[PDB]
C-alpha cells in the first residue's frame, strides 16, 4: 500500500554533501575508489572566501566536499555581502559538526518543485528549521531542515550548473573517471528512538511507510510518492549477546547521523571489480566475503534469477544476493569510509519490478542478515 | 665553513607528523600520490582510543598522520593510564590546530642519541618546551620542544618498530607502492621574522648557517654537524609589486608554520612519471611547467652534467635545474597538498658533492627564481 501523501512534489535525490576538514583530500580520495569525476567547483579561485567545496559526479550522482577556510579570509562580510556560495553554510557550525562526529553526511539534498513551500509546508507540519529559503542568483532556491541528529534534509528547486557560483571544472583537471555508479538509492540514518524519529519525519514530508518482506537492530523505510526517495532508519536492539553496530555506530559518532549510503550501479560486478583493484591503493575495503556455504545456497533462493557463472561472479566479488515478492537484489558493503566505525557505502543493483524499474525492487537485504549467519554455522561445521 | 657546534648529538630526520581531521583520507590519498606504503598503525584496533595514526614509509621517509577520536572514548583514562600511542597528543590541541591552521605539518622529528638530554639541552639554551621526555615501553624516547607557530621539532631516541603500541600492517593491507622517493632533504618553515627564527632555533640546537651560492622572500638554512638535518627557514619581503608567497601563506595558515617538504628521490625521473601520471586520479598536481626557453638556456648551464636527451626529458616533465659551486639540483613542486595555499612538497635530486653524498649538494634552487622569471619575459618576446 501506498496512499502517496507527500505534502509537497518531490522529485528525485539531488546531492550529498559532506563536511570535512580537508574537502581536497577527501574529494580527491574518494574519486579515486568510487570512480566519479572532478565536475565543479567553489573556492578561493571562484571567489569564496568562506569554504571550499568540491562535487564529484558518477551518472547522476552527485557528492559534495566541503571545508571551511580559516574566518579570517571573510572577517569583514556579512550574510548580505557573503561570498560562500552555499548561503547556509557557518563555520562554527561545520567546526563542531566535524569535531563531534568526524567526516559523515551533513545533507540529504532532495530536488522539490519548490523548495520555498517545501521548506513552509514542512516546518507548519513540525519540521525543525536549519536553513530559510534563499534565493540564489533567480535561478536556484535551497532551504534545510532537521532530518535526524546534525544532518539536515536540503530541499533544492530550479527554475530551469550545480549552484550559482559554482564553475564547472577544467576538463585537463576532469579525469572521466567511471566504474559505473549510477545514482544514490537510498540513505540510512541511525537514531537512538526509531518510533519518534519516524514520526517526525513522516510527519512533516508526508513519506509514508515502505512495505517489508534478531540481530542488531529495528529499521522502517520512508519512501515518497513514487518511492524513488527512500530513507530508512535504524534504532539499536539492546541486551543481545553481539553487541549492535547501531550502538557502536551511535557511541562513536556521538549521537544520531547518517549511517550508509547506498549507490546504484548499472553493473554491479564492473563496479567491484574496479572498487576491489583499488582497495589498498587509496580506495576503499569491503567488509570480509562470506563463506562459499553462502554461494552454495545461493542456488536454492536466487538460482531462477542468476546463472551459475553469474553466481560464482558474485562469490568472486563478494557480492550478497536477497529477494523479495517482486525483485532481487545485489549488495555489498564497504567498511568504514574514515577513522571512525560510523558511516560505511553500500553498493547495490536491483533486478526485476519492470514497468522503468520500481524503487526498492528487492528490498534492503535485511533478509541477508540470517542467510550470512547461517552461512558462516554451516561453514564452521 | 660548518662550526660543529650541535648541542646535542643529532643523527637523521626521523619521521614527519600531519595533523588531521581524518586521517585515513589522508593517508590513503598520500599513498596513492606519493607511492608511500601503509607501514605501521596506531587506532581502535590497536587498542588505542585516544587518536587514529597511521605511518606511510617509502625508502627512509616517515610520514605519520593523527586525528582525534571522540574525547568520549577515553573520558575515563588520565595520562597515567592513557591508551594514546604518543603521549605527547592531546584532543583539544590537535583540534585547535587544525581549525586554525588546516592540514599541515605539527612535528618535525629528528632521532637523536638521547631525547632527554635533547630536551634538556634545548630548553636550557631557550627552547620552548612542548612536550617532557617520556620513555614508551622502555624501549623509546620522545619529547618536543617548540620549533616555530605551532610547529613542534621531536626528538626521539632508541635504546636498540616505529613506536611502541605501532602494529606492523598486515600486508594485505600493504600494497608495495614505490615511486622512487627515499628520504626528507629538507623541511622549510614560513615565518613574520626571519632574524628572531633563526636567533631561536640556532640558540638552542647549536645548527649553524648553511653556506648559499628580489622575488618575495628572505630565507636562510640552519643545518646540523653532518648537514644532514637542514630547516631552511623564509620570511616575507613586504612592498613588491607581485605579492609575496611567504605573506599569502601566512595570511592563509594564521601565522608561521611549515611551508615545504623536500622529498630526494633516487630517479627523480621515474618519480614524477608515476606521479603526474596520476595528478587527476587522486593524486598532487604540479605547480605550471617553465616555458621552454628554461630549457634551451639549461644547456649553457648544466650541459656539462645532463646530455641534450636528460635535458628533454627535465622539459618532459618539468624538472627545474640549478647549480651549486659544488653540485646540480634537479627539483620541481606541487601544487598546495589542502585546501590552502599553505603547505606543499618539493622533489628533488641531487648530483655532485661525493665522498656518500654531502648534504645540501647544490643548494636549494634560489637560482631558479631569476631563471624562471627571464625565460618567462623571453618566451614571450
Ligand atoms: C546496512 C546493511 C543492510 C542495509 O542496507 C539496511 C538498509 O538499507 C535498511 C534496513 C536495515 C538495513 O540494515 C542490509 C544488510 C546488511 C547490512 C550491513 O551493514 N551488514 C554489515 C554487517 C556485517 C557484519 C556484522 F557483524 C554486522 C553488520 C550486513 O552484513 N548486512 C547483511
Ligand atoms: C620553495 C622553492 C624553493 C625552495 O625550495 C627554497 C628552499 O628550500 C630554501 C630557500 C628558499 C626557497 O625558496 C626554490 C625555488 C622555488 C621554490 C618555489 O616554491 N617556487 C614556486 C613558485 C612558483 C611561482 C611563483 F610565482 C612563486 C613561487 C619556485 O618557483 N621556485 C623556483
Ligand atoms: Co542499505
Ligand atoms: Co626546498
Amino acid at each position: 500500500k501506498n496512499p502517496k501523501s507527500d505534502k509537497f512534489k518531490v522529485k528525485r535525490f539531488h546531492h550529498i554533501e559532506f563536511w570535512c576538514g580537508d574537502a581536497t583530500n577527501v574529494a580527491r580520495r574518494f574519486s579515486w575508489g568510487l570512480g566519479m569525476r572532478f565536475s565543479a567547483k567553489s573556492d578561493l579561485s571562484t571567489g569564496n572566501m568562506v569554504h571550499a567545496s568540491y562535487l564529484l559526479t558518477s551518472g547522476d550522482l552527485r557528492f559534495l566536499f566541503t571545508a571551511p577556510y580559516s574566518p579570517s579570509l571573510s572577517a569583514g562580510e556579512i550574510k548580505p555581502t557573503t561570498t560562500a556560495s552555499i548561503p547556509s553554510f557557518d563555520h562554527g557550525s561545520c567546526r563542531s559538526f566535524f569535531s563531534s562526529h568526524g567526516l559523515g553526511v551533513r545533507a540529504v539534498a532532495i530536488e522539490v518543485e519548490d523548495a520555498e513551500s517545501a521548506f513552509s509546508i514542512s516546518v507548519a507540519n513540525g519540521a525543525i528549521p536549519s536553513s530559510p529559503p534563499i534565493v540564489l542568483n533567480e535561478a536556484v532556491t535551497i532551504a534545510e531542515v532537521k532530518l535526524y541528529g546534525d544532518v539536515v534534509l536540503r530541499y533544492v528547486s530550479y527554475k530551469a550548473e550545480f549552484l550559482p557560483g559554482f564553475e564547472r571544472v577544467e576538463d585537463a583537471s576532469s579525469f572521466p573517471l567511471d566504474y559505473g555508479i549510477r545514482r544514490l538509492d537510498h540513505a540510512v540514518g541511525n537514531v537512538p528512538e526509531l518510533g519518534p524519529a519516524l514520526t517526525y519525519v513522516a510527519g512533516f514530508t508526508g513519506f509514508h511507510q515502505f512495505a517489508e518482506f534478531e540481530s542488531g537492530l529495528n529499521s522502517a523505510v520512508l519512501a515518497s510518492n513514487d518511492e524513488m526517495v527512500l530513507l530508512p532508519i535504524n534504532e539499536p536492539v539492546h541486551g543481545t549477546k553481539r553487541k549492535s553496530q547501531i550502538q557502536t555506530y551511535l557511541e562513536h559518532n556521538e549521537g544520531a547521523g547518517l549511517q550508509h549510503l547506498a549507490l546504484m550501479s548499472e553493473d554491479i560486478f564492473r563496479t567491484l571489480r574496479e572498487m576491489r583493484k583499488r582497495s589498498s591503493i587509496g580506495g576503499f575495503d569491503f567488509m570480509p566475503s562470506p563463506p562459499p556455504t553462502y554461494y552454495q545456497n545461493l542456488k536454492k533462493r536466487v538460482g531462477d534469477v542468476l546463472s551459475d557463472d553469474q553466481i560464482k561472479e558474485c562469490e568472486e566479488l563478494g557480492i550478497l544476493v536477497d529477494r523479495d515478492d517482486q525483485g532481487t537484489l545485489l549488495q555489498i558493503f564497504t567498511k568504514p569510509l574514515g577513522d571512525r566505525p560510523t558511516i560505511f557505502i553500500e553498493i547495490i543493483q536491483r533486478v526485476g519490478c519492470m514497468m522503468y524499474q520500481s524503487g526498492g525492487c528487492g528490498g534492503f537485504g535485511k533478509g541477508n542478515f540470517s542467510e550470512l549467519f547461517k552461512s558462516i554455522e554451516e561453514y564452521e561445521k
